[PDB]
């Protein structure tokens, strides 16, 4: 056991191992109660997150367990990993607090799309890295569910990591009106058309790739219905085959009230873009999720010829998510979480 010291951060007593020095908050609330520190064991600048009320309800205790299981599993160059996890508790009986430690990068995609000039070469390398990380994530049967520029970290050398996995978090108010929290979501999840699957993340990659090419949001809807009208004007209204797959009768009925529209010519929307970039956008932004290109198929597209290496695009170890259908009490979820804290092995 390391020695711990106490200090007042975010109006609360933080108790951390001596290895973590010069703590000071970061993200101004956007990431939670997360501080920047210097890790004297590794020499890295790190983010230390103190969970708030991790065991306050069955729902919160299971969310705590889900987040720690996911972060312990993810071991890939283009995905956030877990550097450390700790508790000052010396037994299960006094266990109350959980602290997560990750690497910290300098910026997010929002801070390079807004204020920088991107070559086609920059767009190739950024989208290549998102798809390499998604091949890995999807191989474990994990759905991200919330890819958008603020969830993509990027350094001075244009190297990218995926963070902030959807932990089933987002509220109705958070998705309402003129908000970036909804602009990257696939239509089948935005309007609850059907049971969704990993194809929702490829719709999001299309929206991000389009914004890197034009500097403008692809579908900046003012509400759910305005956004659907923007989507259907580009990709066309649904045909009888997709309408059959919308399990919600009322959602099917609303779609059929709209005048039919053909798919637009993407060369006339993305004026001057690399023809290979136009071709790949046409394969991602497909209304029927069954017919979208997958991450593994997209890596072999000619747009990425410069970067693609089929011997260096790794898949994940198997991930057991059977806990997601399990019904347990608060103290059972808390005991499962304690065992995952004490069994953690740091990376090389
Ligand atoms: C835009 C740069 N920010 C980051 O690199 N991340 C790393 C992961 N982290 C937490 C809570 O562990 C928050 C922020
Ligand atoms: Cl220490
Ligand atoms: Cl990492
Ligand atoms: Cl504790
Ligand atoms: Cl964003
Ligand atoms: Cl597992
Ligand atoms: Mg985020």
């Amino acid at each position: 056991r390391p020695t711990f010291y106490r200090q007042e951060l975010n109006k609360t007593i933080w108790e951390v191992p001596e290895r973590y020095q010069n703590l000071s908050p970061v993200g101004s609330g956007a990431y939670g109660s997360v501080c920047a520190a210097f890790d004297t064991k590794t020499g890295h600048r790190v983010a230390v997150k103190k969970l708030s009320r991790p065991f306050q309800s069955i729902i919160h205790a299971k969310r705590t367990y889900r987040e720690l299981r996911l972060l312990k599993h993810m071991k890939h160059e283009n995905v956030i990993g877990l550097l450390d996890v700790f508790t000052p508790a010396r037994s299960l009986e006094e266990f109350n607090d959980v602290y997560l430690v990750t690497h910290l990068m300098g910026a997010d995609l929002n801070n390079i799309v807004k204020c920088q000039k991107l070559t086609d070469d920059h767009v190739q390398f950024l989208i290549y890295q998102i798809l390499r990380g998604l091949k890995y994530i999807h191989s474990a049967d994990i759905i991200h569910r919330d890819l958008k520029p603020s969830n993509l970290a990027v350094n001075e050398d244009c190297e990218l990591k995926i963070l902030d996995f959807g932990l089933a978090r987002h509220t109705d108010d958070e998705m309402t009106g003129y908000v970036a929290t909804r602009w990257y979501r696939a239509p089948e999840i935005m309007l609850n058309w059907m049971h969704y699957n990993q194809t929702v993340d490829i719709w999001s990659v299309g929206c991000i790739m389009a914004e890197l090419l034009t500097g403008r949001t692809l579908f900046p809807g003012t509400d759910h219905i305005d956004q659907l009208k923007l989507i259907l004007r580009l990709v066309g209204t649904p045909g009888a085959e997709l309408l059959k797959k919308i399990s919600s009768e009322s959602a099917r009925n609303y779609i059929q009230s709209l005048a039919q529209m053909p798919k637009m010519n993407f060369a006339n929307v993305f004026i001057g873009a690399n023809p290979l970039a136009v071709d790949l956008l046409e394969k991602m932004l497909v209304l029927d999720s069954d017919k979208r290109i997958t991450a593994a198929q997209a890596l072999a597209h000619a747009y990425f010829a410069q970067y693609h290496d089929p011997d260096d695009e790794p898949v994940a170890d198997p991930y057991d998510q059977s806990f997601e259908s399990r019904d347990l009490l608060i103290d059972e979820w808390k005991s499962l979480t304690y065992d995952e804290v004490i069994s953690f092995v740091p990376p090389p």
